[PDB]
């Protein structure tokens, strides 16, 4: 399928410019269209055409409108140990927030996220973030399990997957965490 909307024009040459990067978070292609009949339009808007599948194209322009237009720029602060989430295997987990939440995250401090876009993509990614801090927040030892086993096993295949200096600290996050960012980047 495909969608048409409008961006302010000076977002020309930054879109342009990510192109790449917005296929490659949402799997769409991304063009900006001309302006004919010899008399530039009033707003000033440039039209874009975003092509591929339905929900997909849903999640890129909203993207593309938020980082054209946010609708809110917001701070989240996060406890220092759970930098690992948002720095670690490749960024794949960040990425996995971007592409859910169709929200624009960005790692201003070890601790500190900004997120900006529409309004609802901002609301909906603090939402997540805070409910990961309550689940790395509320842990003490608990019964084992199977199923612990299972989502630690699979976690830890990911994450060795994509090694790095965040890796151990990854490797000692809360079970119910690993599971959410498993549905997260499995999600996606």
């Amino acid at each position: 399928g495909s969608d048409e909307f409008t961006a302010p024009a000076e977002k020309a040459e930054l879109l342009e410019q990510s192109r790449g990067r917005i296929e490659g978070l949402f799997g769409v292609s991304l063009a900006v269209l001309g302006a004919l009949g010899a008399e530039e339009p009033l707003p000033a808007r440039i039209w874009l055409q975003l092509c591929g599948a339905q929900e997909a194209v849903h999640s890129a322009k909203e993207y593309i409108k938020g980082i054209c237009e946010p609708e809110l720029e917001e701070r989240e602060c996060y406890p220092k140990d759970m930098h690992c989430i948002f720095v670690g295997a490749e960024s794949l987990f960040l990425k996995s927030l971007i592409q859910d939440t169709c929200a624009d995250l960005c790692i201003l401090d070890i601790g500190l996220l900004g997120i900006r876009g529409s309004a609802e993509a901002v609301v909906m990614a603090r939402s997540h973030i805070q409910q990961f801090v309550k689940l790395f927040e509320n842990k003490e030892n608990l019964p084992s399990s199977q199923k612990e086993s299972e989502v630690k096993r699979e976690f830890k295949q990911f994450v060795e997957a994509h090694a790095d200096n965040y890796t151990m600290d990854l490797l000692i996050l809360p079970t119910s965490l690993k599971k959410e960012l498993l549905t997260l980047t499995q999600g996606e």
